C-alpha cells in the first residue's frame, strides 16, 4: 500500500467537491473483505460522522451518519459492483443536496445530507483494503 | 472558469502531498497576465507564506516566502514553459526537502522547505488565470 491504513486525511469540502479513493481489497471476496470510508466532523474518532459508508464486498453496502454520537436510521444498498482481486475507483461528489457515490465510473447511491458537508473536517479511508491513492478535487 | 479567482483553498498537506492546478491565462502574452500561488499558514492573507509563486508568463518567475511578517530573499529562474492562449498543468509536490514545481510535466524548480510543510492551511490561486481544476491528492 502507499498510504497507511487506517488513512485520516484533515480535508476542507464544499459543494463541487470530490473525493477519489483507489486501492485493492487485501482478500479475495469468499474472504468477505470490507472497505470502510467515515467523513468525519473532526480528527477524534468519536466525533459526529456526516457520512459513513460500509462496503461488505460481493454483498452489500450500508451508510448511515453519527449525530450527538448515536447512530441514525441505516440505508443500504445492494448494488456493489465492485471486481473479485481488482483494483477499484470510488468518486464521493460532493453536491448541493447529496453525496453522489460512483463505483468504477458507476453511480450507486445519492446519500443526502443531514448536516452541511462544509463540517466534515476529516475523511477516514478504512479496514481490508490496500490504498493507492486518495485525491480531493475541486 | 469553474472556479472563482482568487481561489482559497483550505488544505493539510503532508509529504507525498500533491497539488495540482489546470487553468488557461486571461491574457496573450504581449499582454504579461501573471500566475500566483501562495502556501499560506493560515486562512487571513497577512499570515506567513511558507512558499510564494509567481509566473510572468513568457518572461520569468519570482519565488519566496514571508517569515515573521517579511519577505526574505527572492529566488528566480527563467523557465516558464507555459504556453500563449493554451491551457496549463502546474504540479506542486510536497518531498520532505522542498517542493518541486512542474510545468506541463517539465520539472522547472525545488523550493527548499524553510518551515514545515505541514504549516500550510490554505493554498491561494490567484492573478490572470481562469481555473479549470484544483486537485490535492496523496
Ligand atoms: O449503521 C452503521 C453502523 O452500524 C453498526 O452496526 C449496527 C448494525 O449494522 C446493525 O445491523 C445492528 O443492529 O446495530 C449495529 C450497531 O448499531 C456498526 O457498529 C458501525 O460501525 C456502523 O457500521
Ligand atoms: O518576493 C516576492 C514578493 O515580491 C514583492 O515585490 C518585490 C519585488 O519583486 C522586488 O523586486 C522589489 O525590490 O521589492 C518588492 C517588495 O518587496 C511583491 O510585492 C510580492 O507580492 C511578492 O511577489
Amino acid at each position: 500500500s502507499s498510504l497507511p491504513v487506517p488513512y485520516k486525511l484533515p480535508v476542507s469540502l464544499s459543494v463541487g467537491s470530490c473525493v477519489i479513493i483507489k486501492g485493492t481489497p487485501i482478500h479475495s471476496f469468499i474472504n468477505g473483505p470490507q472497505l470502510q470510508v467515515d467523513f468525519y466532523t473532526d480528527m477524534d474518532e468519536d466525533s459526529d460522522i456526516a457520512f459513513h459508508f460500509r462496503v461488505r464486498f460481493g454483498n452489500h453496502v450500508v451508510m448511515n451518519r453519527r449525530e450527538f454520537g448515536i447512530w441514525m436510521l441505516e440505508e443500504t444498498t445492494d448494488y456493489v459492483p465492485f471486481e473479485d482481486g481488482k483494483q477499484f475507483e470510488l468518486c464521493i461528489y460532493v453536491h448541493y443536496n447529496e453525496y453522489e457515490i460512483k463505483v468504477n465510473g458507476i453511480r450507486i447511491y445519492g446519500f443526502v445530507h443531514r448536516i452541511p458537508p462544509s463540517f466534515v473536517k476529516m475523511v477516514q479511508v478504512s479496514r481490508d483494503i490496500s490504498l493507492t491513492s486518495v485525491c480531493v478535487c475541486n
